[PDB]
């Protein structure tokens, strides 16, 4: 029985659509202005393609929630629902975030991080659709993909959290707080959801992910964008 | 009721399969011969990977119509139909065209153009499968993705439509005629199709897209290929 | 009627999961140690991203068989089966192998090889799901994609099978034996399977592919990894 306040879920996703996509539009707006706060012709004249992943993820997530709002506003499972099959939305955005983060600090093993998160989500997608005792087997299969990735990412972050000046170090620090504080929240919610323990009802499950995706895309993307501006101001505007 | 001349639709797709794929085979045939009309060892000996997207798109589209012909020749919706779920075919080819066009003139924002068309098609794919009033909401969601992309592409084309010599400028001009004259034809057909207004029956809907895809893949790809030959003849064969 | 020894098929896939993924873990283990057998700081300190495709394919295939084991252990077609729709698993791994092989020897036409195998598998995926006389039409469509690719790959291999020293030439030779001896085995099995002639029952069909995927991913990947070590030892450790 999925009797729940669908217009409320549609309203939240509509609000999340405006904020995440609106931040994405601003995110691309500030990219093609200069190296940082000061406007510069950006050498050739075009920003690097690796510096525009943060904005597109929000727009990709912004239109993702718009489609979910249409599913929720209708009052059931639309053919193009994006909500009936869980976590299929994050299969495309989440591997872009770590790749976007990898290019920001020039982290190594960018391809490994992409497939670690791509396969973590797909294992999770398999968990929701399987209504058997092997749903936790896929979850266990997902967790043994995410855990080595999370611990390997944290290490390479600590190495790079040593040369950046304190001006841009705070922006990197808050990005990691969103990273390691809210990415592990998705597996935790699955355990306690109606699929696992049962503490969290399905209606409240959508709402938490709506706020998590604000944090993981828009707010994390804003932190990355401001971090790039401070980084390029200190290096390519100050020479140091 | 989908009572329509399926063998006619299969015959058209079979004919479209031969022409588009046949052009693609020629497209890759002329690439590995030299810089342009005159044969040159191409420096290293291999053509750049970015210069072979035009041919593969036609082969990808050529085999795409072969699968549609099998669906039409059977006389219904085959399990691997490629026609029951509309525009799922263009989700992979259309984002390759703008990326192929972007690499040809070295347009900036190549990643943004890819996702603008990738998400334009997916929003359109969502429109066909949803049999509710939100089908036009997905169409409105698709149009607000395509329109900024179309206007931003046109601008960066005008900037590059200033340095090319008139010999290769005509090839670029006709590519843009196919670009901005026939890409906007796909959204227009959706409004007037049986899903929207109802002017165009479903049987005639396949036929128009069969000719549009000839123009958008094979004919547009031929224009791009000839444009590259003239471009490289003037630059890397003449020194100017 | 699919009455077959499902726990046996689950056990084989579980065993294949451990070996392929275990080899993949070792494959990435030996990459970040040095150029070859001798440990070297690898210039910058990080291995090239193109040198880590072999390990990830095995991990991608290792987790692929784990999901199949869950489907087989359950005793039927799970919602996330990976076995009900055939060859959908290889759509992602097989195009990575030829791309991984292309980067190893710096083969040209890397993009063409990727789409040749990507479209060969998709045409094959269409063959299994279509229960009509056009299943062999998709197979014929797949074979006319694979055959030009197989013959073009063989040629460019012969050109590169001339400069490598005999120390690493044996590793390349055995990689080609796995390449041209076992990749053509997949189309051959389809003809003689229960879909085609009928010699091979469905129960025995999974088992052969389980051993083929060991050879095509783990054993082929091991051959590629050892080949890289000998190649880099002779070039970047010996100077020759
Ligand atoms: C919009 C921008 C998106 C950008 C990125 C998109 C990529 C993500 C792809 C999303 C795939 C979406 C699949 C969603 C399937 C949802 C199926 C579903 O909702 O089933 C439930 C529902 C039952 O609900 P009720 O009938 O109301 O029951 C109550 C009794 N009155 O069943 C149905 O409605 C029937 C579903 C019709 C067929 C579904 C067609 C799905 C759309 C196909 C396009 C996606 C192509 C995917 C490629 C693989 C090819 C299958
Ligand atoms: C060939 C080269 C292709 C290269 C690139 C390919 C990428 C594009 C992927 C295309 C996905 C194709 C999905 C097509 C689904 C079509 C479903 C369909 O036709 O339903 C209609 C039809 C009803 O018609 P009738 O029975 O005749 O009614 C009349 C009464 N006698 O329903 C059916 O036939 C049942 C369909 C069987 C299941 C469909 C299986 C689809 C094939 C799955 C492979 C695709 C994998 C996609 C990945 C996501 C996993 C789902
Ligand atoms: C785990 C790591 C994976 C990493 C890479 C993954 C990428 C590959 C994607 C794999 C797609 C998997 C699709 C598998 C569909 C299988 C459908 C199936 O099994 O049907 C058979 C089965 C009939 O069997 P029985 O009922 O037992 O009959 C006996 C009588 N008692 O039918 C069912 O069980 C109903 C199926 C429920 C719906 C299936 C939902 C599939 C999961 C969707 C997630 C995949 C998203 C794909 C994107 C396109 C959107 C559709
Ligand atoms: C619907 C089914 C679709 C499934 C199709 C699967 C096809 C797989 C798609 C491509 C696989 C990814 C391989 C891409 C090649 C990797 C890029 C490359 O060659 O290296 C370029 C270069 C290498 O570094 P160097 O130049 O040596 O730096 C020296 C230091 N100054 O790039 C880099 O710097 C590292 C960053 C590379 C990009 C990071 C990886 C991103 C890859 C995206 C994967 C897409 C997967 C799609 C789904 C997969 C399903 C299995
Ligand atoms: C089935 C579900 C599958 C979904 C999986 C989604 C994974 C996403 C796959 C990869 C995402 C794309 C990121 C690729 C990295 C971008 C390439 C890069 O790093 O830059 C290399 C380099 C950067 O430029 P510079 O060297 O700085 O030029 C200086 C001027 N002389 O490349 C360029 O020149 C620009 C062209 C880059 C390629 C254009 C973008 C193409 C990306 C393909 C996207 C594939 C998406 C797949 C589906 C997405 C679903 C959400
Ligand atoms: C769910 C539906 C998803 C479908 C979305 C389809 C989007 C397509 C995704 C990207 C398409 C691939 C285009 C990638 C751009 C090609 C890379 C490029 O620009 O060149 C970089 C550079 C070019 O060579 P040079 O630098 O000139 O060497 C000089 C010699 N010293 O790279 C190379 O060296 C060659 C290797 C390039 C990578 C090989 C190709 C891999 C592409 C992966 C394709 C992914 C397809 C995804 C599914 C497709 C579905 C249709
Ligand atoms: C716990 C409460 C959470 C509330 C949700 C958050 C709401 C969004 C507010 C921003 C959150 C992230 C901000 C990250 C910190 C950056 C703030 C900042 O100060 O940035 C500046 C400058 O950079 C910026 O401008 C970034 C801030 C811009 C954020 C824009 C907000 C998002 C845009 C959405 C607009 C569209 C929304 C549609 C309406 C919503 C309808 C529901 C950096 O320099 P300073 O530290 O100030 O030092 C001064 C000297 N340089
Ligand atoms: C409104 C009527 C539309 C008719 C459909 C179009 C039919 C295809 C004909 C070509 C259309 C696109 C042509 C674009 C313009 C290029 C023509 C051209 O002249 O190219 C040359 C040279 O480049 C070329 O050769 C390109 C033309 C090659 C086109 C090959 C036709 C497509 C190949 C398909 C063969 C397989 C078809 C299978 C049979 C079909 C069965 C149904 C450029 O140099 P010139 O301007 O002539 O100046 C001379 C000094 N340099
Ligand atoms: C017909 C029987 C087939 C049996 C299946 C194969 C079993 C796996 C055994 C390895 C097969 C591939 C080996 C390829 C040849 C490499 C062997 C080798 O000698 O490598 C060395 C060194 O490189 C290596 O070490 C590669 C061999 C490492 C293979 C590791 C085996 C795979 C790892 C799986 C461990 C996890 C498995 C989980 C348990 C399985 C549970 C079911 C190269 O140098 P040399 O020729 O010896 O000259 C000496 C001076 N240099
Ligand atoms: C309470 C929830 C929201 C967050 C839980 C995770 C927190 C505690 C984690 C994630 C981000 C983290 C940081 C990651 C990186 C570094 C750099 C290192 O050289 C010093 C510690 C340090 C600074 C971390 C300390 C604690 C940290 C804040
Ligand atoms: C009638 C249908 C087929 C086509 C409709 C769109 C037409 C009118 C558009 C698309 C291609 C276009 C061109 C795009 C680029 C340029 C370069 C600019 O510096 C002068 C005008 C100019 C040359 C355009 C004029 C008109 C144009 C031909
Ligand atoms: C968002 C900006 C860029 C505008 C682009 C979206 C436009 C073109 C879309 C959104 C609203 C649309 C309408 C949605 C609903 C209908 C009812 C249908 O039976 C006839 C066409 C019709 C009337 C549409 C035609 C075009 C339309 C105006
Ligand atoms: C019997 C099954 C397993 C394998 C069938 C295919 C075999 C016969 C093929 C695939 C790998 C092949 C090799 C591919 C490349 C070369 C390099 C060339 O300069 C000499 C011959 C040579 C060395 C081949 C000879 C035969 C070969 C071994
Ligand atoms: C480990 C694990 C999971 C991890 C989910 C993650 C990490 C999601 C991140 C989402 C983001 C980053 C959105 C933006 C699942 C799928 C819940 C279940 C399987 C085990
Ligand atoms: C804006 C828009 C659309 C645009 C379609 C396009 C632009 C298709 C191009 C096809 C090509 C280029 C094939 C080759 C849809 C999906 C009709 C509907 C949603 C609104
Ligand atoms: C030509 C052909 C085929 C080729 C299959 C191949 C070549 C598979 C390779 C698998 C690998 C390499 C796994 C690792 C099919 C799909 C059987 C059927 C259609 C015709």
């Amino acid at each position: 029985i999925n009797d729940m306040d669908y217009p409320l879920l549609g309203s939240i996703c509509a609000v999340c659509c405006v904020f995440v996509a609106g931040s994405g539009i601003w995110m691309l707006y500030r990219l093609d202005l200069g190296m940082g706060y000061s406007c510069k012709p950006y050498k050739s004249g075009r920003a690097p393609e690796v510096n525009s992943l943060s904005g597109i993820i929000c727009l990709l997530c912004g239109t993702m929630y718009a489609a979910k709002s249409f599913d929720f506003f209708d009052g059931g499972g639309t053919p193009f629902s994006l909500n009936w099959y869980w976590y299929l939305d994050y299969v495309f955005t989440a591997p872009l975030l770590i790749l976007d983060f990898a290019f920001t600090l020039d982290l190594p093993h960018k391809i490994r991080y992409f497939f670690a998160v791509f396969l973590t989500l797909w294992c999770g997608v398999a968990a929701f659709v399987t209504p058997s005792a092997y749903r936790f087997a896929y979850y266990a299969l997902g967790c043994c993909w995410f855990t080595p990735f999370a611990l390997s990412l944290m290490r390479h972050v600590k190495e790079r959290y040593l040369v950046y000046p304190p001006k841009c170090q705070r922006w990197l620090f808050w990005a990691c707080v969103i990273f390691f504080g809210f990415w592990p929240m998705f597996p935790i919610l699955f355990i306690f959801s109606w699929l696992g323990t049962g503490h969290i009802s399905q209606q409240a499950f959508y709402i938490i992910h709506a706020f998590l995706d604000l944090t993981c895309k828009s707010i994390f993307g804003i932190l990355m964008t401001v971090f790039r501006l401070e980084l390029e101001e200190h290096t390519e505007v100050q020479g140091l």
